[PDB]
C-alpha cells in the first residue's frame, strides 16, 4: 500500500498576495477550527496505508486537509480567499463523500464546519 504525495505548499509558479481577508482566514477561522476537539483527523492527509483504506484514494482524487491548509496560509500560498475556502470545501466534502451519514468522523467533520459556517459570515470587506 502507498499515499499519494501530499497536495503542494510551495510553488513559486503560483500567483499570490496577502490579504487582509487571507490574514483572517488564518487568524481566525484556522485557528478556530485547529483547535476543537474534533480538528486532529483532519490536521495533517488521510494516512490510508496505517489506517488500512487502500480504496481512499480511487474515491478521493482531489484530497485536502488542514495540515495543508495552514502551511498554504502561513506560506502566503493563495492569491484570494476563495481559493482558500475552497480548500476546507474540498476538506468536508471528501469526508462526506468516503464516508456515511452518522459515522464518528462525519459528526466530527460537520462540528467543525458549523464553525467554518459561522466564522465565514463574517468574513471581512477587502480592503
Ligand atoms: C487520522 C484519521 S483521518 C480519518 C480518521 C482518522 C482516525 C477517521 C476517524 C477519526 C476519528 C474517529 Cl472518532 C473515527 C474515525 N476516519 C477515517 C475513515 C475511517 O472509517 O477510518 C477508520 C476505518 C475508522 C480507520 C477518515 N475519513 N476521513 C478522515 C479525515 N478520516
Ligand atoms: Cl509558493
Amino acid at each position: 500500500s502507498m499515499n499519494p504525495p501530499p497536495p503542494e505548499t510551495s510553488n513559486p509558479n503560483k500567483p499570490k498576495r496577502q490579504t487582509n481577508q487571507l490574514q483572517y482566514l488564518l487568524r481566525v477561522v484556522l485557528k478556530t477550527l485547529w483547535k476543537h476537539q474534533f480538528a486532529w483527523p483532519f490536521q495533517q492527509p488521510v494516512d490510508a496505508v496505517k489506517l488500512n483504506l487502500p480504496d481512499y484514494y480511487k474515491i478521493i482524487k482531489t484530497p485536502m486537509d488542514m495540515g495543508t491548509i495552514k502551511k498554504r496560509l502561513e506560506n502566503n500560498y493563495y492569491w484570494n480567499a476563495q481559493e482558500c475556502i475552497q480548500d476546507f470545501n474540498t476538506m468536508f466534502t471528501n469526508c462526506y463523500i468516503y464516508n456515511k451519514p452518522g459515522d464518528d468522523i462525519v459528526l466530527m467533520a460537520e462540528a467543525l464546519e458549523k464553525l467554518f459556517l459561522q466564522k465565514i459570515n463574517e468574513l471581512p470587506t477587502e480592503e
